[PDB]
């Protein structure tokens, strides 16, 4: 009566949120999941671990969806690296991750970019593929176009990995999906922790009436976010509300991206995954250069963390004016300036060094769509997993969301779980017969 031994061990995104990058062991088998860079550092140190390893023995690779966090690093991994194996992604979020990483790029080159592309198989969801004595498949995980969550099978052993996902349906986003096959383990996400905020319809309100309120006592207001993602959901909804509200209509709103014409063009083209995309109050911005800064409007620029580029080269104009403002939409990352920015400091560095005053407001309206607590309890419920490990949340959040989980379970169901909190190149050991 043998017994296998199971090996999880986070590279990236253990603790953490950022750099998402988990290694399996099961008989012989390795499996790598997700590849990104933690958007909060810079260099080789917004790789992960991954010389705890080498990629050598790497026989598949798994990405979840086309976000930074969790395949910026890819390029680098697929050829500075001696990576030998098999790597698959959805349809849609290959498509996006061409278009993604460019823009990022203005570790890799623009051929480093490209030198990948051949390497990255694609897959359909629900549709079972098979790699050494690996048998995988992806489920809809909402968060984004074309994003998955996969389930894996070895040895009768299968274990789902939520990559980022969301229980609740967007505007035009599906939400995840609960897989009747039950997991012998599951790695969830943690972003959000036990912390559940304001219904959509409430965000969705408190956005429209804070731009509303921005650029009627005249100021311009900024919205960072990368090219594409969340950002399509918000273009949706100041669209319709400039519509209903005709006193905005001289008021401009400028989607700004490198390449934004691909962007809408690319995205649409997986409607798969009235042509609402057609907005009437909303125009494409190349750059600063193609911009006549005349009076109030709405600009949505990236990178969505203000890191540099344009939504920092206009964060940078605009900070201080006190009409102005500024509305964060996404989960802000430690070592970022929007997430900076939410201390309330009482002055700015510019990125040529120079010292501004931060008189602009600062809002901040969560449209990231990650599971929630009730959405996460949920879903754990109904798979019923034995095992369960925790991979993408601040060291805090998560282990608020690991202690929940077990005093749930626990003590209310009196139902036994087993809940894991391992940090980077901290490894976890299952056994099974
Ligand atoms: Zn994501
Ligand atoms: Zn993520
Ligand atoms: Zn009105
Ligand atoms: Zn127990």
């Amino acid at each position: 009566e043998e017994s296998d031994q199971l090996l999880i061990r986070p590279l990236g995104a253990g603790q953490e949120v950022g750099r998402s990058c988990i290694i399996l062991e099961f008989k012989g088998r390795k499996i790598m999941l997700d590849c990104g860079i933690h958007p909060g550092l810079e260099g080789m140190d917004a790789l992960p671990y991954i010389d705890l390893i080498d990629p050598a023995e790497i026989d598949l690779l798994l990405i979840s969806h086309f976000h930074l966090d969790h395949c910026g690093a890819l390029p680098w991994f697929l050829q500075k690296t001696s990576f030998k194996g098999r790597t698959f992604m959805t349809h849609a979020t290959k498509a996006i991750y061409r278009w993604l990483l460019s823009d990022y790029v203005k570790l890799y080159t623009e051929t480093d970019l490209e030198e990948s592309m051949d390497k990255i198989e694609t897959i359909n969801f629900h549709e079972v593929k098979e790699v050494a004595g690996i048998k995988f498949w992806c489920y809809h995980a909402g968060h984004v176009l074309g994003a998955a969550m996969f389930m894996i099978e070895i040895a009768g052993v299968k274990l789902l990995y939520t990559g980022d996902f969301s229980r609740q349906e967007d505007r035009h986003l599906m939400a995840a999906e609960i897989p009747n096959i039950k997991p012998d383990i599951l790695i969830i996400e943690s972003t959000y922790g036990t912390h559940i905020h304001e219904k959509r319809e409430e965000r969705e309100a408190r956005f429209c009436n804070t731009v509303h309120d921005i650029v009627n006592r005249g100021g311009r207001g900024l919205i960072p976010v990368f090219a594409l993602g969340r950002a399509q959901e918000l273009l949706l909804i100041l669209d319709e509300y400039w519509q209903n509200h005709p006193e905005l209509h001289d008021i401009p709103i400028y989607y700004a991206s490198s390449l934004a014409k691909k962007c809408m063009a690319v995205y649409q083209t997986y409607v798969n995954a009235n042509n609402p995309f057609v907005f009437k109050h909303i125009s494409n911005l190349k750059s600063m250069d193609h911009f006549d800064d005349i009076g109030p409007s709405v600009v949505m620029a990236s990178p969505g963390m203000m890191q540099s580029g344009l939504s920092r080269e206009l964060f940078e104009s605009w900070c201080t004016d006190k009409r102005n403002g500024v509305i964060i939409a996404g989960y802000c990352v430690e070592g970022t300036l929007a997430k900076h920015i939410m201390s309330e400091p009482e002055e700015i560095t510019t990125m040529s060094g120079q010292k501004l005053p931060l008189k602009m407001s600062v809002d901040y309206i969560s449209f990231s769509a990650h599971t929630d607590y009730q959405q996460t309890s949920e879903f754990i419920r109904a798979l019923k997993p034995p095992h369960v490990i925790l991979v993408h949340g601040e060291q805090n959040e998560m282990a608020r969301l690991k202690a929940a989980l077990i005093r749930e379970y626990e003590d209310n169901d009196e139902v036994h779980i087993e809940v894991h909190n391992p940090r980077n190149t901290e490894a976890v050991t299952l056994n099974f017969r």
